[PDB]
Formats: structure tokens, C-alpha cells, sequence
């Protein structure tokens, strides 16, 4: 794995980015095939100390809505995608197999939003006095930059 | 909180059940309202030692499909539903607000399926040699008998 940029403290969480070789995933048809990709991009999102959404320090934060924008700074080529939650041998991540635009410098923007809290919600929030937690974090954007060699 | 039955090691996880006061949740409408309920049933599902699906011992296992049948053994009345994932000040869990059927003996049967069965929120599994994990556990069931005071 090659770390990207620096881990950033945002929304009560530590948000880091990494990339490695393209991976293979079940269900297969829900990610770009490894054969057609250059890297697997991963967002590492863990709860920071004193998290106000019920998570202890170091916990993976599940059910987030995570997207990305990748720019080849050399020529300005922009590409956008979504991350999918998935589990690997080192635990759960948000990831996507990505085809890049050759070597050069890249800017990575991560759009991290909280779980849906309307009629489409997957993930709930206790709000009683004894066991309730604070409101979902406001959506954040984390910026990175790296040089791709391969 | 009142523990019910006994914790059970199944599918590489430890599955325990409690109930407590009906809890108020946001969004409003993703679960039976608290004042229309008698208890909040909760499944406590954590990875066991040497989990084969990539989760470290003691971690919460997210994106599971947890459904239930709750029988009032005293008269055979059955009620059914799904547990939904949610977070409280002591972490995430699966649960449901339920209206009971008076005092007496109850049997809660949990049906637990892996995240590959999750319609609501897709969740992937690495399957390459380098970063992959073993196949998802086959669906398990677990029962918890308890006496409700009323
Ligand atoms: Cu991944
Ligand atoms: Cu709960």
C-alpha cells in the first residue's frame, strides 16, 4: 500500500487515503474489474477521540456516503466515482477500483457525508437522554495529492 | 438493560440479546414510536476470536441482515420484523422497538444473514489472494427465552 497525503481530522473522525493494487471483490459485477483498473483506492475513516456519534476512538465508521473526485493535474482530466463499503483481511474500508490517466501528479478529493436521515435512512440514531448521541457530522471534504508512478 | 438468554458463538461471531426501555430514535418513522412500544430489543453482535471474514475480535459486525420472530409462549402469539442498525452512546447495534403481549414467557428467535444478503446497503468482500477473506458465514439462527415482568 502507498499512503496518500496526510490523515485529516474532520467531522470528529480521522480520514486517511491509501491506494494499492486493484483488488477482486464479491459481488464481482459491482466494481470495476481488477484487469481493467490501475489501483484500488481506499478511504480509511475511523472515529477520533470524543466522537459525538457514539463511536469509540479507532472504530470504523459505517454507513457513510463517500464519493471521490480525482484530477490528473498534468492535463486537467477529472474523473468522479463512489466508494463502496467492503471488508478485507485488515478490516472494513470504503474502496473503489480505479483506472487512472498515466503517471503524473493527482489531486484526490474525498466527499464524506453522514448516513441518510430521511425517509431513505439505513442507519439510526438514539436520541433519548440516557443513550442518545449528538447529531450527524456536517458533510466534509478531504483533499490529498500524490504522484502516481505506474 | 436486561440480558435475555445466553450469548452464542455462531458464524464466527458472538451474538447476545438484551432489552431495555423503548428508545426514541431519529429519523422519526424508521421504527415503531417509543410511546407505542413496551421494550427496545437489541442484538449485540461482535466478531469472535479468529473471525474468518476480516473483523478483529470484539469489533461490531456491520451491514448484517438481522430479522426476528418473537413468540409469546403463553398463548402462541407471534410477531415478526427486522432489527435495524443504529448507534447509541455506547456504540452501534441492531434493534427494534416492539409492543409486547403482556407478562409471561417469550422466545426471541434471531435470523442473522451476512452482508452479501443486505438489500438495503450493498457491502463487498475482498476475494483476491493478497487481501481477501474467507466466504461469508451461512445464515445462522439463535434463540433467547425470557420472562417479561410487564
Ligand atoms: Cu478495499
Ligand atoms: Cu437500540
Amino acid at each position: 500500500e502507498i499512503p496518500i497525503g496526510k490523515p485529516q481530522l474532520l467531522g470528529g473522525m480521522e480520514i486517511a487515503a491509501v491506494y494499492l493494487q486493484p483488488i477482486e471483490m464479491e459481488p464481482e459485477g459491482m466494481m470495476r474489474p481488477a484487469k481493467d483498473s490501475d489501483v484500488h483506492l481506499e478511504a480509511d475513516i475511523k472515529a477520533a477521540k470524543d466522537n459525538t456519534n457514539g463511536f469509540a476512538e479507532g472504530d470504523w465508521v459505517p454507513y457513510l456516503v463517500v464519493s471521490y473526485e480525482l484530477t490528473h493535474l498534468d492535463n486537467g482530466k477529472v474523473q468522479k466515482g463512489d466508494f463502496m463499503p467492503m471488508v478485507a483481511n485488515d478490516g472494513p474500508h470504503y474502496g473503489d477500483n480505479v483506472k487512472l490517466d498515466g503517471p503524473g501528479k493527482y489531486k484526490l478529493k474525498l466527499f464524506v457525508s453522514p448516513p441518510s436521515a430521511n425517509q431513505h435512512a439505513h442507519f439510526g440514531r438514539h436520541v433519548d437522554k440516557e443513550t442518545g448521541v449528538g447529531p450527524w457530522f456536517k458533510p466534509v471534504t478531504a483533499e490529498y495529492e500524490f504522484v502516481y508512478a505506474g
